[PDB]
């Protein structure tokens, strides 16, 4: 039974560690070492997905950590995600079993619907011929079976707007435990934050450093003067300040890195805080969604506009 500090409580009663290692766009050749180093450094939460094409390499690192006695299975919170082409009820358990085979696990702590979007089994999502209308209640009922069987100890969604999340909550027997979404100082998700707090759904922040591959204007939010300024005042890195902001909002954060030193720095967000007067200044940062869902917004999609995909949250 995990402690209070450094965790949030899910609506299941389970505790989610408030920092996890992101593995989105982590190259299969280096993710193993990243996972091993992360857990060695004190991470107790790994965020994975079938779609990231690297769960086998994550699995090898978990196996190593367990065999070396660094951690036991019960010490880790492991998340994976259901891809768009496995939304049919018989395909949901097939996807989870494949994921569990790759991660070399018997259960997940959390399993998420990756997007509110559906495609034909084994199709390429880049082609409109692949598209199918979502049936989230149907897919969710299949997810509820995994919850009931203990194959996933919690179930949730990813990239659901407040509206879509609310609609699922109204329809579901088992409420979503988590909505995993882009959340960082440049996209603070105050509407979804408030909705989540009001309904008991956990907001988990992906891309908590914005877009490190970008220039300042294109999404490197760590170049915001306010963040730099606060970083200098508190003797921390801009990344640390961005992450701590999210922590103080009561979110979990999922910083992705394959650099051991960056992985270590990204965990140093607990033994200090941002003063209330400095925290207020985050309200001045320009708000722009960086992961806009372009791949599923087009004339052939159920979402003809970004406003439709995000129910106005853009
Ligand atoms: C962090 As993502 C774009 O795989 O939902």
């Amino acid at each position: 039974a995990a402690p209070m500090a450094k965790h949030l409580v899910l609506n299941t009663g389970a505790k989610i560690p408030s920092v996890g290692l992101g593995t989105w766009q982590s190259d299969p050749g280096v993710v193993g070492n990243a996972v091993y180093a992360a857990v060695k450094a004190g991470y107790r939460h790994i965020d994975c997905a079938s779609a990231y094409n690297n769960e086998k390499e994550v699995g090898l690192a978990l196996k190593k950590l367990f065999e070396e006695g660094v951690v036991k299975r019960a010490d880790l919170f492991i998340t994976s995600k259901l891809w768009c082409d496995h939304h049919a009820p018989e395909d949901v358990p097939e996807a989870l079993d494949a994921t569990l085979n790759d991660l070399q696990l018997e259960y997940l702590d959390l399993y998420l619907i990756h997007w509110p979007f559906r495609t034909k089994k084994g199709s390429s999502i880049g082609k409109p011929e692949s598209y199918l209308p979502p049936d989230i209640p149907s897919t969710w009922a299949a997810m509820e079976k995994l919850y009931d069987s203990g194959k996933s100890r919690a179930i949730g969604v990813s990239n659901f707007s407040s509206k879509k999340l609310g609609d699922l909550l109204a329809a579901a027997r088992v409420p979503p435990a988590v909505d995993q979404v882009e959340c960082h100082p440049g996209w603070q998700q105050m509407k979804l934050h408030n909705f989540c707090q009001s309904t008991g759904i956990h907001l988990s922040a992906y891309s908590p450093l914005g877009s490190p591959g970008s220039t300042f204007m294109n999404g490197n939010v760590l170049k915001e003067p306010i963040i730099i300024s606060i970083a200098e005042k508190l003797g921390k890195t801009p990344a640390q300040v961005a992450l701590r902001w999210n922590i103080q909002m009561g979110h979990s954060v999922l910083p992705k890195s394959v650099s051991e030193e960056r992985i270590k720095q990204n965990l140093d967000v607990y033994d200090w805080s941002i003063p209330e007067d400095l925290l207020a200044k985050f309200s001045e940062i320009k708000q722009v969604r960086l992961l806009r869902g372009n791949f599923i917004v087009n004339p052939q999609s159920v979402y003809k506009t970004h406003e439709e995909l995000w129910d106005g949250e853009i």
